[PDB]
């Protein structure tokens, strides 16, 4: 789907991650917060973290943000072909945590800006460009397990 040029910068942007997915997952779920409250109201043992500060001292944030970068950063090392570490996620976050389609584009757009946000220098435009299709890709991708298990996503 992606050229591999392009996977090579969702990939080398990544690798900046990896050096710290506990900060990043930390700064991607607070921005997703801040962004967009309604999102947090899905997190039930999050709602007593009121201030930023409280929310980058939760361990049990911290592990829950080093657990959903663990599990994109797989996705995105398969370079589009994720149907069987996909299939499993869809039906988590659709049975269980019930999360729209919409908020992960809410959390796409963390991701992004917590990542130009640290690495300005690894992750100019047309770096940007290929994260931004790879999110996308992924989107679609789970939308499409969405329906197959009868959810809309909406
Ligand atoms: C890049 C997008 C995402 C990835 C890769 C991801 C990945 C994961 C993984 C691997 C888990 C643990 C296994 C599971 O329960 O499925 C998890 C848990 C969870 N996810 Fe996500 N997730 C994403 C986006 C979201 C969003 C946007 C929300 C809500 C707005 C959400 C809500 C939850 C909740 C509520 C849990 C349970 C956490 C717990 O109680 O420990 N996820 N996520």
């Amino acid at each position: 789907v992606l050229s591999e040029g392009e996977w090579q910068l969702v990939l080398h942007v990544w690798a900046k991650v990896e050096a710290d997915v506990a900060g990043h997952g930390q700064d991607i779920l607070i921005r997703l917060f801040k962004s967009h409250p309604e999102t947090l109201e899905k997190f039930d043992r999050f709602k007593h973290l009121k201030t930023e500060a409280e929310m980058k001292a939760s361990e049990d944030l911290k592990k829950v943000g080093v657990t959903a970068l663990t599990a994109l950063g797989a996705i995105l090392k398969k370079k589009g072909h994720h149907e069987a570490e996909l299939k499993p996620l869809a039906q988590s976050h659709a049975t269980k945590h019930k999360i729209p389609i919409k908020y992960l584009e809410f959390i796409s757009e963390a991701i992004i800006h917590v990542l130009h946000s640290r690495h300005p220098g690894d992750f100019g435009a047309d770096a940007q460009g290929a994260m931004n299709k790879a999110l996308e890709l992924f989107r679609k991708d789970i939308a499409a397990k969405y329906k197959e298990l009868g959810y809309q996503g909406g």
